[PDB]
């Protein structure tokens, strides 16, 4: 009974993080074994080389960028899919839609090319965007030092995360994440145990095939 592969998506301080490490802990506290992942994963030397370029410490030209970013996910597929055949569910913060997102979000920049590396990637049996506005997330803290940490280019990214959402080959969820924290988990905790059960019905599926 494999386990189920869940992304949360969203736009900026929405609560990615927050709500992925709450699901987790509320999951295993039901009896189930799941696991957290984030993209990208930055303890790996592709993730070290997404680090140094996100704080700013080194450039990158931009298509390199975006594939070093896909293969930061890619190096993490064999590892997904031991975990789900085992029965291990992951959350994961962000996935390939914020890889499409980002750099999508750059002049010169196709949806179908910022795809296109990412096509084949273990599919997500469920998808969530925790949607939010500015003027509510403004309230939770200020611009940062990191890249693409800025109004304009977020607007972008946004647009480009609503194209991706026109998949129907995808089980995404919108989320009211202007609701409380414990509020916001709640939905999120009911979508992901509903998620679960039929997860084990139909096999893991190729994302963008
Ligand atoms: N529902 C919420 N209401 C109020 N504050 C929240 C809520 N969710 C998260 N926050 C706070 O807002 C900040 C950003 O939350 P976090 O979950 O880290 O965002 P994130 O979506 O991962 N942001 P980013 O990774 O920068 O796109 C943190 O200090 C959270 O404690
Ligand atoms: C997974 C992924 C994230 N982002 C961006 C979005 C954001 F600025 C950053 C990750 O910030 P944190 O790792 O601190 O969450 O990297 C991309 O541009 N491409 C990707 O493939
Ligand atoms: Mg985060
Ligand atoms: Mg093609």
């Amino acid at each position: 009974r494999r386990g189920a592969l869940i992304v949360l998506e969203g736009v900026d301080r929405a609560g990615k993080s927050t709500q992925s490490r709450k699901l987790v802990e509320a999951l295993c506290a039901a009896g189930h074994r799941a696991e957290l992942l984030r993209f990208p994963e930055r303890s790996t030397e592709i993730g070290k080389l997404l680090s140094s370029y996100l704080q700013k410490k080194s450039d990158v030209e931009d298509h390199s960028v975006h594939l070093l970013f896909s293969a930061n996910r890619w190096e993490q597929v064999p590892l997904i899919k031991e975990k789900l055949s085992q029965g291990v569910t992951l959350v994961v913060d962000r996935y390939a839609f914020s890889g499409v997102a980002f750099t999508g979000a750059k002049e010169n920049f196709s949806l179908d090319w910022c795809k296109q590396p990412d096509v084949g990637l273990p599919k997500p049996d469920l998808v969530l965007f925790l949607q939010l506005q500015l003027a509510d997330a403004a309230k939770r803290g200020a611009f940062g030092h990191e890249r693409y940490e800025n109004g304009a280019f977020q607007e972008r990214a946004l647009r480009c995360f609503h194209q991706l959402m026109k998949d129907t080959t995808l089980n995404w969820k919108m989320v009211d994440a202007s609701k409380s924290i414990e509020a916001v988990h709640e939905d999120i905790r009911v979508l992901s145990e509903d998620a679960i059960a039929t997860a084990t019905e139909k096999p893991l599926g190729e994302l963008w095939k």
